[PDB]
């Protein structure tokens, strides 16, 4: 009965995947073998090629992603073999090292064993493999509020943060069978961080801002042909606005705009001065400059939008329908200056794809 | 059979309107009289109170409008009495003068006689009562491209523009019965314009930019209780971004960003410099400064969003459902710095409301 759903999702997926791979003739016999595998086992196992291509399609179908031009160059690491928490740990460490690539970031995904009966083999608690802790107590606020609750959950497990504004959270995950997750401190040698400086306002370094090099999302499920890879962390490189216009700017995040206005020498008293907008622009210029100066990959929202226009053009030529979420595709800074703002996008969900799933805590 | 639609729209409208006006008891007898009026005549006529309140509700229900906090102070001018093109003209002139109010702008609407059988009594061709002409020929581009086609249609009627970048289009409209519209040159004494200067970059005036004081939208239909007021031009004051981030910035409008970058002393060579964003911010600061210096009403996107937050709060207290179009409500500059960006809005259409209708030409 769920053997049903799996089979249909498998037919749809294998047909399209083998088609795109020029292997249309092998569809029939591969489906045959799958049809039997589901019967006996209650599931089927992807070939390395299907799994690599599915992860690529899934990125291609991510409506909210402006970076999709490069879907076909995704570096897929197949780690369906892992059985131990040491192996998971070492896999997660490797992912960080290989994706980082000394600053020249490789979009990469590491794929762990999929859910069995909706039962997770590996359950990752981090939202990104590399994220900063957040604390709030007695009015006091330190670090990244977005991480307050995961931070409290790590501190239930005998971890303790130093309470700087940029404590690296440990990796934390649970193995099937275990009642509590384990946690491992990140080796600082693996984590590139970028101090934020401004191209020509030297006082900007007084803010003592920094951010980490690589956003590695670890809380989404990759679904491919009815197989549910709940643990499959992936990374791109940052678009500068994500850091400069949100992580560092939002009132519910680091909330730095007033501090930025002060070091850039402008008043923060009157809305009509547009001081927040000016602060946002200088902060965002600073972030791109710092990543570039440090030789860590990053893209500005204008170039990103240009690439996405190429993605739109490439999709039409291949005869693929384009889907997209206008509300996430527009950048949070000068959106009307990108072509994205001035057109609309069909927000339909096509599979394979990445999906939200609930965290264990919270 | 359309006597049907009219009656239902009339019941819905009178019930809600009289309710909001504390006149619930008068609903039954007023409906009675309407029920008979439709029977005999094929339509019904609004009282002055219903028409004023309907126009106010219609603004309140405009999902794309961030300025709705002030819906209840709309100044409604009832001009259902007009029968001649001289009267229409003089009504349109008055609207400009009274809405402008020497710079202290009054949100106003002038309401002309409604459609009879879907037949317009008065058919206004302008998109705004005050707009700039646009020309394109032999690669050459002058004025406001948004106005290219209306401009060509006026020049079919024996008008001729001087071909500056800021020619005022004439008022142009057609009376039921007439085959061609008539046109009337706007008296310059009625039209306030604002030269764009920057608070502290004196070279900014070399761009020789200006814009008109009052946006008076003349192409939407006001619908109230099944009555279709195709001619009912209305105005607010500008939000600075409409001028600085769109009318003057869009490549398909005045396309000034490169020129702005030059006078503000920054390079326009590299996306990573975020020169468009910086140009956008200085251009927008300039617009707000110029309107304020000239004593012409204007609002910045931050204050506007704050007012709209108050509108949201006021709607909840009155037990009214809020509707809104997130994609138009977010400003095109620093949208993530307003609360609007971070919540969602039900885009349902509630009546009374303003609607798009086709232009005669094009
Ligand atoms: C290579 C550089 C990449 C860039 C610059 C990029 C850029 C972005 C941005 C800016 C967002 C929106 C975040 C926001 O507005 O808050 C996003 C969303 C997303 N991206 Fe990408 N991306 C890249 C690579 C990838 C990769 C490799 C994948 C997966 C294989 C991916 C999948 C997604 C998904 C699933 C979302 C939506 C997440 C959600 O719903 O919360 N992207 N991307
Ligand atoms: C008092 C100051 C006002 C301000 C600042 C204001 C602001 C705005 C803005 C910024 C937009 C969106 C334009 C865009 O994003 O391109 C808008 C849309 C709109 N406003 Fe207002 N508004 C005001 C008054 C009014 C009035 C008096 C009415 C009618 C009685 C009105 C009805 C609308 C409508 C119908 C739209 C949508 C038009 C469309 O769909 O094209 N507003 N308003
Ligand atoms: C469940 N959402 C996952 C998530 C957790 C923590 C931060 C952002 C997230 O999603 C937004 C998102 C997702 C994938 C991205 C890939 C690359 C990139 N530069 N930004 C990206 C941004
Ligand atoms: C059919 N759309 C009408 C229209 C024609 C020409 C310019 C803008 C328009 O609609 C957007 C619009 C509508 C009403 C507004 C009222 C006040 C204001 N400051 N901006 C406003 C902007
Ligand atoms: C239809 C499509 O979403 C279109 O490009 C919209 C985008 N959002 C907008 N938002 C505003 N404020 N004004 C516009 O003219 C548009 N155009
Ligand atoms: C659900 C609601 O639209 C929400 O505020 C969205 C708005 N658009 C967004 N767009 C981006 N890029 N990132 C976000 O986190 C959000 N949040
Ligand atoms: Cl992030
Ligand atoms: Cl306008």
């Amino acid at each position: 009965e769920e053997k049903e759903i799996l089979w249909n999702e498998a037919k749809a997926f294998i047909a399209a995947c083998y088609q795109e791979l020029g292997k249309a003739a092998e569809v029939k016999d591969r489906l045959a073998d799958i049809k039997s595998e589901i019967d006996l086992t209650g599931s089927y196992v992807h070939t390395k090629e299907e799994l690599e291509h599915g992860a690529k399609m899934a990125w291609r179908n991510s409506n909210r992603c402006i970076g999709r031009l490069f879907w076909n160059s995704l570096n897929v690491i197949d780690r369906r073999d892992v059985r131990t928490k040491e192996e998971v740990r070492d896999a997660l460490f490797h992912h960080i090292e290989t994706a980082t690539n000394n600053g020249k970031i490789r979009p990469t995904i590491t794929i762990f064993p999929p859910e069995e009966k909706g039962e997770k083999q590996v359950e990752i608690w981090n939202h990104q493999l590399i994220r900063y802790a957040g604390y709030e107590s007695d009015g006091e606020r330190i670090g990244d509020p977005a991480s307050c609750s995961l931070t409290a959950a790590c501190e239930e497990l005998g971890w303790r943060g130093e309470r700087t504004d940029f404590d690296l959270l440990p990796l934390i995950f649970r193995m099937k069978g275990d009642e509590q997750p384990v946690w491992y401190e990140l080796p600082r040698s693996l984590v590139i961080e970028v101090p934020i400086t401004h191209p020509d306002i030297e006082a900007f370094s007084d803010l003592e801002l920094k951010w980490y090099g690589v956003p590695i999302i670890s809380d989404m499920k990759l679904e491919v042909g009815g197989i549910h890879y709940n643990a499959a962390p992936f990374n791109g490189w940052y678009m500068g606005t994500e850091i400069g216009a949100r992580n560092l700017a939002d009132e519910k995040r680091y909330d730095k705009l007033k501090k930025v206005a002060s070091v850039i020498g402008i008043a923060a008293d009157y809305n009509t001065d547009l001081w927040k907008d000016q602060a946002l622009v200088e902060l965002n210029k600073a972030v791109l400059h710092s990543y570039k100066k440090q030789g860590v990959s990053i893209v500005d929202h204008h170039t990103a939008a240009s690439q996405f226009k190429r993605f739109e053009e490439q999709a039409e030529e291949a005869g693929r329908k384009l889907t997209g979420d206008w509300t996430w595709l527009i950048p949070p800074i000068s959106p009307a200056a990108t072509h994205i703002f001035h057109r609309s996008y069909d927000n339909s969900i096509v599979k394979p794809n990445y999906f939200y799933q609930d965290k264990p805590y919270e």
